[PDB]
């Protein structure tokens, strides 16, 4: 209703991130997602559980989908309560 | 003994990786680490717990002290058993 068209999927949707995590906790975990990055807005997560919802504009489709990727990757393989990363010695 | 000397902190140890975790699917989830990463070994963990550790070698420092704070955030951060990422409707 007067408003431009949205570009189809250049909006991520991260739900259930933790309740008290701030904005600048949160934009320094999502560097790597890259610099298609342009906006992100951080309310609470609707539902009986806490936590946040991030909501993570890109400059791009490809860089949106890159970065969608990305965090799924890294959540199904790297999320290991036990995974410890130090210098190797 | 006859060797080069060891850059000082071009080499990662991630431990505690998933046990059946492929060579394949652990590199696309470092794709992030960004063009730094040069070689993975990935063995058994050692110790009573199932899993697997990877060395990262870097081309540098930079790269690597880049990719070692990029994991460390993720980890204490976007690891929620309940994430969630979709595409924004």
């Amino acid at each position: 209703s007067g408003l431009v068209p949205r570009g189809s999927h250049m909006e991520l949707s991260v739900d259930g991130l933790p309740p008290n995590l701030t904005r600048s906790a949160l934009l320094l975990a999502l560097q790597p997602l890259g610099p298609g990055l342009q906006e992100a807005r951080l309310l609470p997560s609707p539902g009986p559980a806490p936590g946040q919802i991030a909501l993570l504009k890109f400059s791009s489709h490809r860089a949106a989908a890159m970065a969608k990727k990305a965090l799924v990757e890294g959540q199904s393989h790297l999320c290991g309560e036990q995974v410890a990363v130090e210098w190797l010695k």
